[PDB]
């Protein structure tokens, strides 16, 4: 009775997070010496994954919020493990503004399986309603969170940021949500 | 409706890897032919082969899996910046396949990564499943993928080699496929 969301969560963990998280702190260490310690404390150490529950496709990190500003690429990560033979990965550091002030800095990215989930909704043969897509998106999140909890070392370096985007609201600030999560990790 | 983990995996493996690696594929081959005397001269040598062992096994590392199958060199590195992925480099490996202790052919060879996720999913205590359930999914993953690539002829860049263990050699199994595709 396992469904599409379940396979997406597992695959993303085994297929991406597994490869990306263990080298994370070292990658950050190098960055801080290199960049005068932007990635200052907890809340800067984690890899933040954006998961918009959206009727539509989310905006690029470059455009989505003026208060979200690309600062620097993290050092590259080299992968020669398992199925993956000599693959190079990268992560971006963003400055987060609040009230026109630098309010946070962190490593931020969308969850790639969104693209896929999306494509599966559009496909004519087995396409499923926006309601059905969201159903699957919600579950993928729960399932992925449930995975991460089991594995604390992977879990330490990683946070899921899932939020509803109002299609029709005057204001949603991605920056505020991120700050909200970064600060919420008081502990 | 009736969708399950295999479908999910198929689309992800296409949208997440195949879609990124297939389009640049032919340009990559040309440089290599230029790099090493037109080694991948024909069809069957110009396509990407995704190794899919139905018996999960290991699945044994290609460098170690068979003597007749041996690593020759990398295809030229592929750079990706499209979609949600940015600033990534992808690597593919060329293996010459010995026959009678002699090279019958050469090609680009790799195992299907979703196999690892399928195996991992089985081990989880909650909702974890038998090999038989795992087997059905690995299969369902094949057919599901299969349908998708047909829908994109844009296909002739890659094929699947799926095989169970002797009820046997990989080299002879790969060769069967590379030999079969006459046109
Ligand atoms: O993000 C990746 O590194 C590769 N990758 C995935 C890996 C696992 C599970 C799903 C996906 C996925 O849907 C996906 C979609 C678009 C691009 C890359 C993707
Ligand atoms: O093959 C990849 O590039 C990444 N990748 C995937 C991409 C898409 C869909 C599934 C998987 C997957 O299960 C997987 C499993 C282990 C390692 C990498 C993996």
């Amino acid at each position: 009775k396992l469904n599409v969301a379940h396979g997406l969560a597992w695959s993303y963990y085994i297929g991406y997070l597994r490869l990306i998280l263990p080298g994370l702190q070292a990658r950050i260490r190098m960055f801080n010496q290199l960049h005068n310690n932007m990635l200052s404390g907890a809340g800067s150490r984690r890899l933040y994954i954006l998961f918009p529950l959206d009727c539509g496709v989310p905006d690029n990190l470059s455009v989505v919020d003026p208060n979200i500003r690309f600062r620097d690429m993290l050092p590259q990560q080299n992968i020669d493990r398992a199925g993956i033979k000599n693959r190079v990965y990268s992560n971006s550091v963003y400055e987060i503004l609040e009230n026109g002030q630098p309010a946070g800095v962190c490593i931020l990215e969308y969850a790639t399986p969104l693209q896929t989930l999306f494509a599966m909704s559009q496909d004519a043969k087995a396409g499923f309603s926006r309601e059905d897509r969201l159903e699957q998106a919600k579950l993928f999140c729960r399932t992925l969170e449930e995975i991460l909890e089991d594995v604390p070392e992977s879990r330490n370096n990683c946070r899921l940021i899932v939020y509803q985007e109002p299609t029709d609201g005057n204001s949603f600030s991605l920056s505020q949500e991120v700050l909200r999560h970064i600060r919420q990790e008081e502990k």
